[PDB]
């Protein structure tokens, strides 16, 4: 699955919908970014950028003009084809093939932006501009306003209103189309898919670095090229590290490994985690903690939907958390109390959701202390983990066991729509699993 | 192999040989780089950094003091042990275990850089920055001279001469010891067995995508996590693309793939070039052009030793390469005269070597059109290649084809060594390889 | 005469009714300004900072807050009272005074801005700045919405609409108040007795820098400490050199010296120029220019009025010059084919008229070509003048010359005011001056 | 008197004489200085570019550039000659007049220095240059080392080696050469004067502005247009703000009055202060702590010389204070134990002396506590004071004065010489003074 040129084209038109009339909105694409003296990383577009174009080039700048009410036009700027250039790093768009390409009125060289933006912005009544994000992006708007400012004898004039469009772009993002949720649906598939691979691949003896190596050949060999977050596998202790990245260790019999990963499929991120024993059986302390962690999941899969909050889910997962706790030992008390004085933070430390999309902890407002009511088309996380450190004064079997399960999921009309059910997370199906890989 | 305690000391040693009495040596590490929002891209240390170091963190900063011809320690800078960010963004060395681990005299927090920065340059006469290459660095060393500067009554003095250590420290690396070809021995090799596995996996109606795919996969089963440089798979005219990365195409039968990939293993980096036909079979006119290209690299191959520079050579592969052009009816006219006007270089148009080391174009001075005399632990590549255009006026089987062969090197006391020899190269070689794959 | 209280406190208030509701103000002091190593110049408030205020401290901001069409209040951010500091470099208001004597509900220490302006900011959907104008406060005032835009876990929310205030205020200073009129009257009459002084204690043999001694001495005796520009006293050529201010040469007898003038008076300009003979009788060619001028101004004295324009006084400033010219002979051929070329251009290379107020060119937009229509409140110079080169291609006698006249008027209901008719400029009157003083 | 050509290339060759082989300084100009809106303060060249140039332009630079021991030659980049620009806003020497003006090989416009800097310092092994002196110079600076280093293909090198030149021309600064002591002497001689004009114009009901009108109005005559510093004029419980400048208070009949004046004449600065009775007449309370600041000044300068230091000197005059303060009844106690306790200190809170010569307060090293030994040629200020605060807890006729007493000397091979002894300090002599100019 893809987003349309159509769809693109709908985007711009819903940010110009909300635009006043007599104004500019300037989006700037991502710099490249050095890894290491002349050589950089793989390039990743700005996200917002993105959204808007489907254009995977930096030194480019997409800005949409509203002249009133029913008239609009796009300028894109953008590098220009240059062959010697481009017989080194590689093809470009160029002016000609853009406005047919990208769907913009009208495309100009990204090497002639300060002769030509302030032109653009000239009588004006207002730019929007998202101040402080990119250093570049900020010289060029500065510029081009103190030209305007300064230039009155050649009837120039600056707009006087600078508004930051990324609340407004950030709303639209945390509604997702029929069309994002079926690359998201596929970005979940994928990373479903991986997950399954490592559990199968996983035997004692291995280097936690070994999983990776299977989770992003599983991605590549889908298109999904690159990673949507770095890949943790935590082994036995390195899995109580909520972003250990290191996957350095020898995996060692009779440790849980915990797998965080997800891949970035069409600029859309999956993001699961899945944790299980690296010798395909848990042990009793192992299935004690995991079963808790899993019905905190199953639970929650059951509850979110349109009109409750992930503050208000968070609430009956940490009812589960600590009930289960007291019967293990692991905290000593009454229920109520220990809720009341959350006695649980210890164990689990982070937020049992976030938004999805094109970033994996994706942009929206979540409201205070994530109120914020449920909608149809929202896309979020459920993680429940439980993390019980080396050192911590439990019963003894206890210590060093580090387990999240994470899920993918859509809000729908009715409930939720689960996009990552298809790597399995009962104990019995994990196991299963692995014994039918070992056989084969 | 491995870079052990003390070669990271004794590199530290032969810096500090180098610098004036009364002065200190400032190296910083590289700073996190965002990705998308608020995620990273994988770390990357500072090679200058990692060189004196192998210490895999940013917000540290080496701090090498020489108060005279026999007396000098050293002062690491990094992050505090602080159990909430370690639980969450990982384990951090911090500073009771980081003199041992590091071999550092003295370890303090980088939270306290701007207060106690200044103390240890006070009254120093020079102070060895690399200016200009991290804005976070400069603003540091900046502030703290500037205190210096004004603090006189508070009896403080700041060193009046700042001199760039990147000269110094490159003409280092440019040396590899017996410790760092060991690893780079290793890089080729690692690197060698990924090029081997794409040519034995390569099948028509898979994509680009799936070779770099599989390459990855090599590298990361035998340690290497990361690539050192963004891998470039070009099938077909994609070939004629000189950092061809989107790698986005389905592979043809009927084409060439240029593959030009090397992994990153305990920081130095593996770069090797292979084309090979996607259906196993060269056709004539891919084995014409791709002769001429292998006889280049075999030619330098020989010739590489100390005494001769990468400018000589080039000028045996370019008579090489005209002559063979001539031949095909590509170039047209007297070999030398073609020579003199350098009329290969439509299709030839990068240099044959490069530095290689912790930097895939590693650090060093070339001299002049890399005149530079080559010497013993010299490490470089070897990469003719040939790329003839879509739309090149020349005959039409040649058109679109894009052919490259890369080897590395260390020169020895009295030629070379090939780190990259066991993947194959020969034309009857590569088929061979792929029909035993195919079977 | 002076401003008062109750008029800066209408002032603010007068700004505060037109921003929108849920909006903040953000107003900076000047910084101190370096002349060499640690000795800095005499400090001169921001203009608009003194227009609000007339506080004249360095490390100040202003900050008026709307939280709807009825409620408002302003806080103040400046220099602490510190004992060591004063006793050195002289005595600060401080928190504890500030709210009486400068009108300000609330009165906080600036070192403590950047813990305290985002506290202020949040929530608030509209902030008031203008940016780029100063360097230090740019960076103060994007902290403080980084901070804001980034709080969401602490529950911090940061304006998305940022307006530059800098066109509101500046039609604002370009309608004076009565109150800023007497003020203008008394630094025209200070600018028009330093002006008369200057004639009566030339001589030839003086240099050009013994007059701006006597014209600053003047100023000074009235308690205007300051110039509000730099004096230019150009005698012989350097008259003309529009903005000559080396005042090194010895004045000679037969020549013309141009002396263009103006005390800063509480704030505010004066802006006078006179043009005499060095040895108090002109010359019949130094004669024949100055008429030409002296015309040209008192024509336009005679029209400036609500409901013309500088452009439309030009015109008529034009057609008496390059009449004037002709029958001289320094330029050559049909008048109105002349001002069709703008032959004139060549010897009047300036405007006729500026702004005048807290600033000596004053803020306030001029419409194209200074095309806008003049009304009652406004205060500009009128100062026509004619510069013939030393190498002009004219006939010789007028070669070298250099004539300004220049007065001061505020437009008023049915004409204008000339706040500096009180220095002569009729030939006759300027050598009866001389003449008195010879004996002284 | 004036500095003329000849001075202003020996200082040239001085600092060249000091230079390394092989390298360039780089002297930049003071930027223009914003007022108020588009209007700038009157121009005040950088000292330093002045001390080399005596050329009073923005837009700037000075490069000496030191081929060897032998061969050393000069570059000036300054504004180009433009008819518009030059009618508007002043004449400008440019490129053909500059080389004979200001004795410079080449000059060239300052709008190509971009253009040409890095060519200068192309392959050069030192640059001297004045990192943080201005932001515009630094940019400039900056940008020609890139370039350089980054231009390795164009054959292009950068000095690896960058020395800040202020110490070694702060301290040419500080020893003043005959021609340079001319002009001090008379930039004293005009400053005297404007100090015995104000005690002669002084009137009870005058604002003490207006004393600083007579005082700019004599600095003015005699071709000094602009004053070394803000003018102090305070009187009554004013004269207790050491640098107060608002200047706004009736003079009152009574109270004393402090004036702290200074011209600027050709770059160098006056420095003086004087305090005396508003009505001419001394009273007994003024005269008690006049007189022990005069007996201050008098012995500082009968002690100053070559091999002593200010420390030294202040040791003494620290004795004087105390033991006159406590015969005042102003301190109790033992005059040594006073001493050792720094009793003086709440008031005498300043240093006795600082260096003098194109800044009022001048550059040159100081020493730990200004114990550096003095020697021929240096020049100095010599300004005790006793500043009694309105709320002191002292004897209430003591109450809310501020004395200083300062005078301009050099240090001469035996002793010293006093610039400023033409304006009177005897309480007797200013008294008669007054009176004259009253009848
Ligand atoms: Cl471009
Ligand atoms: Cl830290
Ligand atoms: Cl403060
Ligand atoms: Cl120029
Ligand atoms: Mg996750
Ligand atoms: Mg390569
Ligand atoms: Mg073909
Ligand atoms: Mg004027
Ligand atoms: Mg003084
Ligand atoms: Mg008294
Ligand atoms: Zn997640
Ligand atoms: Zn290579
Ligand atoms: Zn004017
Ligand atoms: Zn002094």
């Amino acid at each position: 699955s893809e987003i349309s040129r159509q769809e693109f084209q709908r985007r711009r038109q819903a940010l110009v919908e909300q635009m006043q009339p007599g104004s500019a909105a300037l989006i700037f694409a991502a710099p490249e970014v050095t890894r290491s003296a002349d050589s950089e990383y793989p390039y990743r577009q700005n996200s917002d950028f993105w959204y808007f174009t489907g254009f995977n080039e930096p030194e480019a700048v997409l800005v949409l003009i509203k002249s009133d009410d029913t008239h609009n036009h796009s300028v894109l700027f953008n590098r220009v084809r240059d062959l010697t250039a481009e017989i080194w790093f590689g093809r470009r768009l160029g002016q000609d093939a853009a406005p047919e390409k990208l769907g913009v009125d009208r495309a100009l060289a990204f090497s002639e932006i300060n002769q030509q933006l302030y032109q653009l912005l000239n009588g004006l009544d207002v730019v929007y501009h998202a101040q402080g994000e990119y250093a570049y992006a900020d010289v060029i708007v500065n510029s081009a306003l103190e030209k305007l400012r300064k230039g009155s004898r050649q009837n120039l004039t600056a707009p006087a209103t600078m508004i930051d469009w990324r609340p407004v772009v950030h709303e639209m993002r945390l509604f997702k189309s029929p069309e994002e949720i079926a690359v998201l649906r596929r970005a979940g598939e994928i990373t479903a898919m991986a997950h399954t691979r490592a559990m199968e691949k996983c035997r004692p003896g291995m280097f936690e670095y070994h999983l990776e190596g299977e989770i992003h050949h599983e991605f590549n060999r889908h298109g999904a090229r690159y990673p949507s977050y770095n890949t943790i596998v935590g082994s036995g202790e390195n899995g109580c590290i909520l972003h250990y990245t290191e996957n350095e260790c020898e995996m060692r019999d009779g440790d849980l490994v915990l797998i965080d990963a997800g891949c970035e499929y069409k600029g859309y991120a999956g993001d699961i985690t899945r944790t299980f024993p690296v010798n395909g059986k848990f042990t009793q302390a192992q299935r004690e903690i995991y079963d808790i962690v899993l019905e905190s999941l199953e639970t929650s899969l059951r509850l979110y939907r349109p009109g409750t909050s992930i503050l208000e889910v968070t609430g009956e997962v940490v009812r589960i958390m600590v009930s289960g706790l007291v019967k293990l030992g692991i905290l000593k008390g009454d229920v109520d109390e220990l809720i009341a004085q959350n006695a649980h933070r210890p164990f689990f430390m982070h937020g049992l959701s976030h938004w999805l999309g094109l970033d994996v902890h994706d942009v929206g407002v979540y409201g205070q202390d994530r109120s914020r009511i449920l909608e149809p088309g929202m896309v979020l996380t459920v993680e429940p983990g439980l993390y019980i450190a080396p050192d911590a004064e439990v019963p003894e079997q206890y210590r060093g066991i580090g387990i999240r399960i994470e899920d993918d999921i859509v809000i729908t009309e009715t409930g939720n729509e689960n996009l990552t059910a298809s790597v399995v997370k009962k104990p019995e199906e994990i196991e299963a699993l692995m014994v039918a890989a070992r056989k084969q």
